[PDB]
């Protein structure tokens, strides 16, 4: 509970100010925990920051959730639809959170904790997506066309999660963020794009 | 000697850009900008009025570096199919990726999206909106839908986001997430064009039957 409270408040502060502009003292005030209770649970600020980035990644989408939807019966098209659904619903239920802010800050100015998150969270999660796209296209999960398709499929969800508000009110005025309409668009678009790049890969080979 | 005044304005703009990208608006002082640019406070205020006016110019320059509005307008009015024009637009973004892996433009714009200053709305209305409007007009032509049809609006995200994600995250993706990823420009552009036209045809089919 003290561990989770420290994690939550440090997440909010790192999202607002970034690691460089965040003090051990600010974290203790917002958290209302002592320096020694921080040092006990997280060793130091760098260890707490690592825990924050790992939590932030889990809040975007839990690896256990992806494994579950990957292992249940269904066509890879149905599983893709459930994976997309997860990201789109995050847009509807957490438009406000700190997780994507702290991850985006990390991509712009990588700390030494960045590799850990990329290896333990980003890799296996992308891997599950690559295995679904590979089945849909009949290509290996690490085929260059599958690697590029992962960007094609995941990036639109990530852009919406980060930029929904300036998009809806200044750039794409009239954009509905109603989840079903976005899921349907993303699924129809992805299956059409994956069919087209699969065709060229299968003629090259 | 106007050219020499432009040099001083641009010198301060470049160093300010680099600093705002590294630190953000809240943690960057006028004394830092003066030291990095090696120009005095009066030279800064001369060119930009004040620090907030300099921040605005940095964000507008950042967006212009990503893709110039003029470049989109020129490719938009040339003769050729909307598919050709979309390929030229995508080529501009992938060439940005290939020639500017380590710039400041996208870092300062991203920080703005995360924690908007009062200058952000200006970039959105004067840079984002018209550049997205030219994209929407090409996707609409491709799908035979109005440029403000909801499918056109969503398809703008579907086409532009993969470019943005690559401009911001190319290095972690190639090194740790999508190892083996080839960011060779011709193959990226070919992939983006094949994928988009397949996806655009699929959502156009559902919009025209609905
Ligand atoms: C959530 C998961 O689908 C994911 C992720 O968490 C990070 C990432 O980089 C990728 C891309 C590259 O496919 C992903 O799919
Ligand atoms: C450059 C242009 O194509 C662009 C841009 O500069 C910002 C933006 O948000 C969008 C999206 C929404 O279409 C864009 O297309």
């Amino acid at each position: 509970a003290t561990r989770l409270q420290i994690l939550e408040k440090a997440g909010e502060l790192f999202a607002e100010q970034g690691l460089a502009n965040t003090t051990s003292k600010q974290i203790c005030e917002r958290s209302q925990a002592n320096s020694a209770a921080v040092n006990y649970h997280f060793v130091n600020k760098e260890g707490l920051y690592r825990a924050v980035l790992l939590e932030a990644h889990a809040r975007l989408v839990q690896l256990e959730t992806l494994v579950s939807l990957n292992e249940r019966p269904g066509s890879p098209q149905d599983k893709l639809r459930a994976l997309i659904t997860v990201l789109v619903e995050r847009l509807h239920n957490h438009p406000d959170g700190w997780a994507l802010k702290v991850l985006t800050r990390e991509v712009l100015s990588p700390s030494p904790e960045f590799e850990v998150v990329l290896k333990e969270q980003s890799f296996p999660k992308a891997h599950i997506l690559r295995g679904l796209l590979g089945q849909i296209m009949n290509l290996p999960a690490d085929h260059p066309t599958t690697l590029r398709s992962a960007i094609s499929v995941f990036a639109p969800c990530l852009f919406l999660l980060i930029a929904h508000q300036p998009l809806k009110q200044h750039v794409l005025q009239g954009l509905s963020l109603e989840p079903q309409g976005l899921i349907d668009h993303m699924m129809s678009y992805a299956l059409g794009g994956l069919q087209a790049v699969a065709a060229t890969a299968h003629d090259a080979a």
